């Protein structure tokens, strides 16, 4: 009702940026907003495009009604016989996934950064789980963790079953996957690199394993190390029941957060820019 | 379609501004684990005003607009639920000049163009959205600077052909653009338009009669990037004649250009020092 019919002849300069399950995802520039735009555009030759319309307004309606800090802004839908897709605010530094592992581009991210970007991760989940009715995200990854000029977080969807609980193989599902996800950003570690076949990963878990903790995985030096630790575990617990609400999360989160003078956060952030903008 | 917030979910309320449609507290909302922003206000049309007024905002939802995040609807508490702008309004950055006494150039170019992407969002909705009301006080400002439009001496944003109301001044489609300019001049000097007159009756009938405020070497000093061009933007913006005055789309166009030469890490260079100041000053 409040969403804007963006025509696709409105949408400048296309370039690639994904190729998601349905679709492409793409980069514009809207020629009267005069901003930089996402969007989400399903291929045209399919059989069973009558269902992809179906989905793709499932999703705008999903956004629109997920408003909020920390989750990424619709601006409209592309409507027409020709082009069918989800435009959203764009995101110019890309995934937390390439934060964290794009180690020429990205030699240092400090602590502070990091322990920010957990949070508001955090913060966006939980708004989802407090929606009415609830809305459980159920595939987060790195890859759908997106970060905006400033290095703030926007949620997104979209190596797989390595976020996934073993169970799932559910009110706990997101909480075990941002368990990982925050082992991920304290270590800049692929979770079970060493392992080839996915297969073996969920016979692992299945049976108790997770990710190493260890000097080499998490070195000792990271602020509040212990406290970070009892986190994952607890959010990674084989029994669903063991593990926290967001909510808990947040709470456990909020002191830590606070240590960091306000000044460090933008300083951790010029410095990635300019390390960036030299690569 | 917009989150009901009952009012008990609202902690540590602190006063910030009696302005027009209500009071303005900060708070932290006790799930969502955030601040935020609440203007609080017959319980058949008082209503009406708020809903209306949320209405818009949430029709209005993009990047450097105030976003709306629910309504309070009680029989003890009516208002509205915004994100909370930590660093106050444009107005605040240019005039305290003991707590701010540098505001680099980019920054404050960043700034002018995002105004102008705002109003213009507003100017493209179907039907179109007309500010009228804009002025520094109206503009605020994010953690890191960026600016979000809000609606919360005066005639001086305003253009000499709205000084007399009516069905004309209402529809007029090229008011915005003559506060944008004075904006602009106001931001690109830091001095008060009009500083030298007393009455304001003498302001309206100096700008009835065509004159603006000054532009010189004391207003506008020789080092402005682009002076040139931001003058020519500033007189266009508010020229007598409302149809000489570029659509916010054009005013955009003239900027795109200015804005280019600044490389992007100079904005957060900016705002760092900034925050260096009112902390180490
Ligand atoms: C164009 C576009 C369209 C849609 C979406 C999208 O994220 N849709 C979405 C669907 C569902 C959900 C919640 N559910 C999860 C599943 N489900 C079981 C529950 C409900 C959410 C969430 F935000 F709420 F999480 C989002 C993202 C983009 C993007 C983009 C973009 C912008 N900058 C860049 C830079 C590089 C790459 N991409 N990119
Ligand atoms: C709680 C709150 C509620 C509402 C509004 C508000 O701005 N409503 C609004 C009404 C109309 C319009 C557009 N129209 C203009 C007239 N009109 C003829 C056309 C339509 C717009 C606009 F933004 F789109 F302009 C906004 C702001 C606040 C705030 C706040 C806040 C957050 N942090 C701080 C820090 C210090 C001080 N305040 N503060």
């Amino acid at each position: 009702s409040a969403l804007p019919t963006i025509p696709y002849h409105k949408l400048a300069d296309l370039r690639y940026l994904s190729r998601g399950a349905s679709g492409t995802v793409s980069s514009a520039r809207h020629a009267d907003w005069r901003v930089q735009v996402a969007v989400k555009h399903l291929h045209i030759h399919t059989p069973l495009l009558d269902s992809e319309r179906k989905d793709v307004l499932r999703e705008a309606e999903i956004l629109h009604k997920a408003r909020f800090s920390y989750i990424l802004p619709i601006l409209g839908i592309c409507n027409e016989p020709e082009f069918l897709g989800i435009v959203t605010e764009y995101m110019p530094n890309g995934s937390l996934n390439e934060l964290l592992h794009r180690k020429t581009e990205y030699p240092d991210v400090a602590w502070p950064l990091r322990f920010r970007i957990l949070h508001e991760i955090a913060l966006g989940v939980n708004y989802l789980h407090n929606m009415t009715p609830p809305l459980l995200h159920h595939d987060l990854k790195t890859q759908n963790i997106l970060l905006d000029n400033e290095f703030h977080v926007k949620i997104a969807d979209f190596g797989t079953i390595i976020y996934m609980p073993p169970e799932n193989y559910s009110i706990k599902h997101d909480i075990y996957s941002y368990a990982v996800i925050t082992w991920e950003v304290l270590s800049r570690k692929q979770p079970f690199e060493d392992v080839t076949n996915p297969l073996q990963i969920m016979y692992s878990v299945s049976q108790g394993h997770r990710p190493v903790i260890n000097e080499e995985s998490l070195p000792y030096d990271i602020p509040h190390r212990a406290r970070m630790i009892s986190l994952i575990e607890s959010g990674w617990a084989q029994n669903p029941d063991e593990r926290p609400s967001f909510l808990k999360c947040l709470i456990e989160l909020e002191p830590v957060l606070r240590t960091f003078e306000e000044i460090t956060f933008l300083e951790a952030v010029i410095q990635l820019k300019k390390t960036k903008l030299q690569s």
